[PDB]
């Protein structure tokens, strides 16, 4: 799942999990919020 402020790190994020990439990998990569239990924080998916 994943949050981000901007698809622009949402799609390094999506991306990067779609050719088998930890979740943190990409997270350094771009810069989006890892969250848990699915449910994202305040309410930037993208």
């Amino acid at each position: 799942k994943s949050c981000c402020p901007n698809t622009t790190g949402r799609n390094i994020y999506n991306t990067c999990r779609l050719g088998g990439g930890s979740r943190e990998r990409c997270a350094s990569l771009s810069g989006c919020k890892i969250i848990s239990a699915s449910t994202c924080p305040s309410d930037y998916p993208k």
